[PDB]
């Protein structure tokens, strides 16, 4: 059938991850989702013409590191990897999220995507600068987002996917 794309969604708890997803694919924006739900989602979308299936995972819990959860997380071929713009906390944590990938994947260039998440909020403790700074350090694309007003949404989810589809026309 169509070309499947494995994303992973990573991050602290609490920056907006299944927000994320779930306006992704419901095109709704439901707030205080079940923190501890780690799944996959799928949807059907067309990207610069292209028809394509996205087999989204939602990440959730305990820092685990095991054979099994290493494996999981090495099926994704694209990682979204998201802070939120109020909380400089889970900015920071960033570049563990980064590295944890980069060794299940065992490789340096791995298709990724920065998101700083909760756009529409008015409390912004990391600024548009340092996490630009951040993504241009790393080599991938910065996309700022609200999964409650949609913006920037489908933008990452896209980048993301020609980050994947650039890496194997590589
Ligand atoms: C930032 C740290 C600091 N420690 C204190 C608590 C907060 N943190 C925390 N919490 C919760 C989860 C993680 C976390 N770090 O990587 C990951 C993911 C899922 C990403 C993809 C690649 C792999 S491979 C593997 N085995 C993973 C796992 N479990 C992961 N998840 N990190
Ligand atoms: N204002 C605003 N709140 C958001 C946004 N995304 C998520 N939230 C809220 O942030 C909290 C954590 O969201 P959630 O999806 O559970 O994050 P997760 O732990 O990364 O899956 C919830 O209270 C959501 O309502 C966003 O873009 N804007
Ligand atoms: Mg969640
Ligand atoms: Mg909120």
């Amino acid at each position: 059938g169509m070309t499947e794309y494995k994303l992973v969604v990573v991050g602290a708890c609490g920056v907006g991850k299944s927000a994320l997803t779930i306006q992704l694919i419901q095109n709704h924006f439901v707030d205080e989702y079940d923190p501890t739900i780690e799944d996959s989602y799928r949807k059907q979308v067309v990207i610069d013409g292209e028809t394509c299936l996205l087999d989204i995972l939602d990440t959730a819990g305990q820092e685990e590191y095991s054979a099994m959860r290493d494996q999981y997380m090495r099926t994704g071929e694209g990682f979204l990897c998201v802070f939120a713009i109020n909380n400089t906390k889970s900015f920071e944590d960033i570049h563990h999220y980064r590295e944890q990938i980069k060794r299940v994947k065992d490789s340096e260039d791995v298709p990724m995507v920065l998101v700083g998440n909760k756009s529409d909020l008015p409390s912004r403790t990391v600024d548009t600068k340092q996490a630009q700074d951040l993504a241009r350090s790393y080599g991938i694309p910065f996309i700022e987002t609200s999964a409650k007003t949609r913006q920037g949404v489908d933008d990452a989810f896209y980048t993301l996917v020609r980050e994947i589809r650039k890496h194997k026309e590589k």
